[PDB]
């Protein structure tokens, strides 16, 4: 599914991501924009042979099982495929674990490089939240 910007902001808010670990909703929308362009089916193969899945490009090295990332963990206790669903529940629940792991949203390189320090409220401007 390709979400609209406000559509995704709504879904994220309903699943409790807004201000989670102190990160306002626009941080999460900005991260999704640059990670996946709001497409839940996004995948990206990394140099190390791990893969990133879904709206927030969550990685198989630590967070989900794909059966093809030797040595990895599955800390969200899900198949990576769950992260490609039209329903973002799995992705949000897992993101909450990631953002709690010590580095906040710096876990998402793209957030650090493209969202951090920017006017992230723009990503929710106009949404009926
Ligand atoms: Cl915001
Ligand atoms: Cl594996
Ligand atoms: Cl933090
Ligand atoms: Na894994």
């Amino acid at each position: 599914k390709v979400f609209g910007r406000c559509e995704l902001a709504a879904a994220m808010k309903r699943h409790g991501l807004d201000n989670y670990r102190g990160y306002s909703l626009g941080n999460w929308v900005c991260a999704a924009k640059f990670e996946s362009n709001f497409n839940t089916q996004a995948t990206n193969r990394n140099t190390d042979g791990s893969t990133d899945y879904g709206i927030l490009q969550i990685n198989s090295r630590w967070w989900c099982n794909d059966g093809r990332t030797p040595g990895s963990r599955n800390l969200c206790n899900i198949p990576c495929s769950a992260l490609l669903s039209s329903d973002i529940t799995a992705s949000v629940n897992c993101a909450k674990k990631i953002v709690s792991d010590g580095n906040g949203m710096n876990a998402w390189v793209a957030w650090r490089n493209r969202c951090k320090g920017t006017d992230v409220q723009a990503w929710i401007r106009g949404c009926r939240l």
